[PDB]
């Protein structure tokens, strides 16, 4: 049961991250692209290595912070402002 968000409504940092995803980087962190395990199953329960996580920069700071995009195996994209506590499916069509 998944909240949905239009790509245009995403903070501009989140959109930068999707742009880096679409050209496969370079990414600003070695941790970008690591397997997201979906341990809590807030996202569709899928096989090993389906999901990958990518940093969204906090505005102001250049630390990683708590903002993230998880991608799925067919290019589904998920937004998390709250360090994997909740997810919204990104609709790239709006
Ligand atoms: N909550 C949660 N975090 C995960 C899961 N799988 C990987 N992570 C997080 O993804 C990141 C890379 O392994 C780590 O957090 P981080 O964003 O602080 O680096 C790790 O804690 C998961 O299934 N659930
Ligand atoms: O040790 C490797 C790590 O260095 C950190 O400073 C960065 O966030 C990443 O590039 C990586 O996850």
């Amino acid at each position: 049961a998944l909240a949905d968000v239009c790509r245009t409504k995403l903070p501009s940092q989140a959109q930068d991250t999707l742009a880096l995803i679409a050209k496969n980087g370079p990414y600003p962190y070695n941790r970008d692209g690591v397997v997201f395990e979906n341990r809590e199953s807030r996202l569709p329960k899928k096989g090993n290595g389906y999901y990958h996580e990518f940093t969204v920069v906090t505005p102001g700071s250049n630390d990683r912070g708590t903002r993230r995009v998880v991608t799925g195996g067919y290019g589904e994209q998920y937004w998390s402002p709250d360090h994997y506590a909740t997810f919204q499916e990104i609709d790239p069509r709006c």
